[PDB]
């Protein structure tokens, strides 16, 4: 029933526009809305991955990394699944484990990668794949792992236990003013709902 | 370490604006972003999500979730149950207010997150997420009746909670939708438990 009629560029700046989308409504009227794209997505199946690193070690419980990092949009600091744009040519699995590897210093192996799922379809078009990892945490690649990160990027390593995710972010928030990000804090509600 | 300097205003919607933020990364070099903000915040936070589950006797536990098409997206995706929070609202009352609107079900708080983020990199939005059961063996919710605003055009799908993940795929694979990435973050933990 529903669908777009036209996109017209209202803003660009070099890494986000702003566009108004007219559509179809299912009652056969003309509507519109104000829709967010990044710029910088061209034949990639979605903008981004997002990494759910799970570290094993023998007699160690799995934990899930993440990464703290100040996030200028939010005017803060920010928990997150380890992240970033898909490079052009570059699959998503392949994004993910480099990702990976860049914010924590870990070499994970792949286990699954969903979909291209929505950050805030209500908002924009953007998607990420979301990549599951494990890291082998006995491997002596990943023993003393060093962060390698890009020019102008400055992230932290916090890795959390699995079987207490949900009660370790809350205590990491009840400490200090920083932001959880909502794929993280949901996948520790459901941990917890299991 | 890191802090916002100043904005910028480049562009301003009726719901969403775009920004160029200075800030001082933790070097002492002072750098750039664009950031989006929605026109809209009073507030704890944008919006709620609500992660409806649906308890009836003899039957699988249940996540309701909503189809939607989403302008900014192209095309109908999959998604908590979700909306602005109205001002002078708390994110409990926002939460059972979407979800009777959106879904007719008339559900109980369980829990409600802090304020998280939906896409950092990007913006500053943010929600609460608000975990509700719904007693689906109460005549309120034998016969639900969806109350949708104006342009707001939803479809409800429940799918059992322990194969959650596998009946989005199969959605995903059969119907040409997105599943929102909470959405999927949510299914993976309740496959990664234990
Ligand atoms: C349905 C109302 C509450 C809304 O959020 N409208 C809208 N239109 N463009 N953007 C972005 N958002
Ligand atoms: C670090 C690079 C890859 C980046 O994403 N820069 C950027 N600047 N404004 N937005 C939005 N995003
Ligand atoms: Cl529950
Ligand atoms: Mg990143
Ligand atoms: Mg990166
Ligand atoms: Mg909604
Ligand atoms: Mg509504």
């Amino acid at each position: 029933k529903q669908y777009i009629i036209s996109e017209e560029l209202i803003s660009e700046g070099k890494w986000v526009k702003l566009e108004k989308t007219t559509y179809m409504d299912p009652t056969g009227k003309t509507r519109t809305w104000e829709s967010v794209k990044r710029t910088t997505r061209k034949e990639q199946t979605a903008d981004g991955v997002a990494v759910i690193p799970v570290l094993q070690r023998t007699l160690h419980y799995e934990c899930i990394v993440l990464v703290k990092q100040f996030r200028p949009p939010m005017g803060g600091y920010c928990i997150e699944f380890p992240a970033g744009l898909i490079d052009d040519g570059e699959t998503p699995e392949a994004a993910a484990l480099r990702e990976l590897e860049e914010e924590t210093g870990y070499k994970g192996d792949i286990a699954e990668c969903s979909p291209a799922v929505c950050m805030d379809p209500g908002l924009s078009n953007c998607t990420i794949h979301i990549v599951t990892v494990t890291i082998n945490g006995d491997d002596a690649e990943n023993a003393r792992p060093k962060p390698k990160p890009g020019d102008g990027e400055f992230v932290e390593v916090i890795s959390l236990p699995k079987n207490d995710l949900l009660q370790r972010l809350d205590a990491l928030v009840a400490e200090e003013h920083l932001t959880v990000d909502a794929r993280v804090y949901s996948y520790a509600l459901a941990l917890k709902h299991a």
